[PDB]
């Protein structure tokens, strides 16, 4: 399926999506990409649209 992912750092908004066959995998694939890019923060999962809130 197709994820995404919301990042949230303030006043600053960011977004992104990955190509993934569950959840847990998208949100490793999420959690490395928020990391290695420096946001770090609460993480939210919207099941009904598949979308990832990271939330610093």
């Amino acid at each position: 399926d197709t994820y995404k992912l919301i990042l949230n750092g303030x006043v600053l908004k960011g977004e992104t999506t990955t190509e993934a066959v569950d959840a847990a995998t998208a949100e490793k694939v999420f959690k490395q990409y928020a990391n290695d890019n420096g946001v770090d923060g609460e993480w939210t999962y919207d099941d009904a649209t598949k979308t990832f809130t990271v939330t610093e």
